[PDB]
């Protein structure tokens, strides 16, 4: 720290230290450091950036800048040659729906967002990026390899702008740059309610005091709500069907709309909060608006935690679910709670989990009309779909009823997010989140593979042999050397992701390693986890204690039949029951007397 602290962006904010709830910064949860795990700070880095200038400049950015005596293979490269495949046959997960795939990305965009930086709107330099392909300041685009298709329609890359970096946003040099989280590092449902005051107040219904959140006043759901309209423009939920003109939600993160299963598991959250705020009213007529928004949200953010980690990561990590993340020993103010930088690399195993397609189903769980399945690209800031085409039900039936992809060493990442992915403000559906992945990887000063092997207590290969021991693979291993020469050289996001998985997991052991450690570290460094002492009284901790997410859908829905254990494969009618079969959330304990 080559300043004792670097904090000009907002070191302020008084602390209460008799609120019941949490700030939506973040702020405050840590009593003896109140930045800790609040929002618009830095990343923590768990190991020293690693740059071709050891401040900034990322490796791949000078042609004649070696890593370890070799240059870094371009990112699209490595993409074509390693993770692309064509036949999607074959390629689910025989047990995992795909609520599952979608749950990670809900969670991670709670944990972690590093936007890419501001420096301007009106830019000359966002032309000169993608139209000119010419790298320079915040532009790092994404060079076509020789032998691309994508050449041959799409010109000579893909644009890419860097992240945004605290001290925040002209170069600087001191020690080396750090990236933005600008969400709560607490899993606290800051995606359904806003890491920023402004747009925490702007999603809440202030016209009434019933602590409801806001709702769409345009289109309707059966009777049930959908999120506000983001009434900015350009917008590209707009963009992708100028016939319908619907725009994207509204969100208290701002990737709500990015596809359609997502916007739909934050429309089910938003109807939880006023579902459960309308029962607390009732419960507690005295409330103001408020404590019933407060105390709303703070279920909220307890129903996140537990179907996290009671039912998603035993099925992600699997065996070193123990070894990682033991039984809960209470809250612990030694523990840093911030999210890592490479976490935000690591939780991106999910891009290997996402399918070729989306099925809408009708109650039945068949085909929901003529075109029940679409590609997943069209799918991309696509909320016309929802609001025109059936509302949410049939959606949240594919996501009980279908598989996600499984991982896979000769099929990693679906040609639909691959070749096909759409970014606001470019016009395409022809980006490539792998080569995104990886040359983020770069931006950010990722340490190479073998490092955080030696972080994890792994072996460390250096050999074509060796690797191939690791990946119990020969071709893999092969191809990878064949791009990056030195297992050092390899790229975190590929590396770790390339390895076979570990038992009754869906990540390898130097994965579960790094999403091991920082899971563990938000539970127990969160001074408002559900389960630590005082937070919840014991009978309210009883009744968080059934929650499930066949249980959301229920209440959020007109879905009627769902499964016992969501996360797993089910088929229907076998392994689906009435929604009078599964628990519900007793409320009761919420019932504060007075007088
Ligand atoms: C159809 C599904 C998905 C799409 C279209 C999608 C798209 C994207 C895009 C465009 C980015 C930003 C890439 C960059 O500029 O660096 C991103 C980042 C990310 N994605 Fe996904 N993704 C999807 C699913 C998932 C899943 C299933 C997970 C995890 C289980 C996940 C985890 C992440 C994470 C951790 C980041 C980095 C967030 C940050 O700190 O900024 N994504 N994704
Ligand atoms: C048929 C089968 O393999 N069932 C297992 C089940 O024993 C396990 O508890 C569950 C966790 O989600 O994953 C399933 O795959
Ligand atoms: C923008 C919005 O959601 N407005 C709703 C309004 O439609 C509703 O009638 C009122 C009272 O229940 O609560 C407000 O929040
Ligand atoms: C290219 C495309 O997606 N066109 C759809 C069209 O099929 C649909 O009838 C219309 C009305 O919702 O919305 C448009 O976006
Ligand atoms: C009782 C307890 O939890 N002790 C741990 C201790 O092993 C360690 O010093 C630190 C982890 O960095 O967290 C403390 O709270
Ligand atoms: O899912 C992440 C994402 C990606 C691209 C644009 C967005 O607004 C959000
Ligand atoms: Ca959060």
């Amino acid at each position: 720290s080559w300043e004792v602290g670097c904090g000009a962006p907002v070191p302020l904010v008084t602390c209460d230290e008799q609120s019941p709830y949490r700030t939506i910064t973040g702020d405050c949860n840590n009593r003896r450091s109140p930045a800790l795990g609040a929002a618009n700070r830095a990343l923590a880095r768990w190991l020293p950036a690693e740059y071709e200038d050891g401040l900034a400049v990322p490796f791949g950015w000078t042609q004649r800048k070696t890593r370890n005596g070799f240059r870094v293979p371009l990112a699209r490269e490595v993409s074509n040659k390693i993770v692309g495949y064509l036949d999607e046959e074959g390629v689910l997960d025989q047990n995992r729906s795909l609520l599952f795939m979608q749950w990670g990305q809900i969670v991670d965009h709670d944990l972690d967002f590093a936007p890419e930086t501001e420096l301007g709107s009106s830019e000359h330099s966002k032309v000169q990026c993608e139209e000119y392909c010419v790298q320079g300041d915040e532009c790092f685009p994404i060079m076509f390899p020789k032998n691309d298709p994508k050449l041959k329609t799409q010109g000579k890359c893909m644009p890419f702008f860097r992240a945004g970096f605290v001290c925040p946003t002209p170069p600087y040099q001191s020690l080396a740059r750090d990236q933005i989280n600008a969400v709560t590092s607490f899993l606290d449902a800051s995606l359904v309610y806003g890491s920023e005051p402004s747009l925490a107040s702007r999603l809440r219904n202030l016209s009434s005091p019933l602590g409801l959140m806001a709702v769409n006043q345009e289109a309707w759901d059966h009777g049930l709500a959908y999120p506000p309209f983001n009434n900015v423009k350009p917008s590209p939920c707009e963009f992708i069907n100028t016939t319908a003109h619907v725009p994207c939600f509204q969100a208290g993160d701002s990737r709500a709309s990015e596809q359609i299963l997502l916007a739909t598991v934050h429309t089910l959250l938003l109807r939880e909060h006023n579902r459960l705020a309308r029962e607390l009213k009732r419960l507690n007529p005295h409330w103001d608006g408020e404590m019933l928004y407060q105390e709303a949200r703070k279920i909220l953010g307890a129903f996140i935690q537990i179907i996290t980690f009671r039912d998603y990561l035993p099925i992600v990590l699997g065996s070193e679910m123990q070894k990682w993340i033991p039984p809960y020993q209470g809250y612990n103010n030694s523990v840093d709670p911030r999210i890592s930088n490479v976490f935000t690399f690591a939780f991106r195993f999910g891009h290997m989990e996402v399918p070729s397609t989306v099925s809408r189903l009708d109650e039945n769980y068949q085909p929901w009309g003529p075109e029940a399945e679409l590609p997943l690209h069209t799918l991309f800031f696509n909320t016309w779909r929802i609001i025109k085409d059936g509302g949410i039900d049939p959606l949240v039936r594919g996501l009980l009823a279908k598989n996600s992809k499984l991982m896979n060493q000769n099929k990693m990442v679906t040609s639909e997010l691959r070749n096909k992915l759409f970014q606001p403000t470019h016009k395409v559906h022809g980006f490539d989140l792998a080569a995104i992945n990886l040359q983020r990887c770069r931006d950010h000063g990722m340490p190479g593979y073998n490092s955080w092997r030696g972080f994890c207590g792994l072996s460390q290969p250096k050999t074509l042999k060796g690797l191939q021991a690791v990946l119990k693979n020969k071709v893999l291993a092969k191809k990878l050397l064949d791009l990056y020469k030195t297992p050092d050289n390899i790229d975190i996001w590929i590396g770790g992701n390339a390895e076979p998985m570990v038992e009754r997991g869906r990540v390898g052991p130097l994965l579960a390693c790094l999403l091991g450690r920082q899971f563990q570290q938000i539970r127990d460094g969160d001074r408002f986890w559900w389960e630590n002492p005082g937070v919840f009284t014991e009978k309210q901790r009883d009744s968080l204690q059934k929650v499930s997410f066949s249980r959301l859908i229920c209440d959020n829905t007109h879905i009627t039949k769902v499964p016992l254990h969501a996360f797993q494969a089910n088929n229907y009618p076998h392994d689906f029951v009435d929604c009078s079969a599964v628990d519900k959330l007793d409320l009761s304990p919420w019932a504060s007397r007075e007088n």
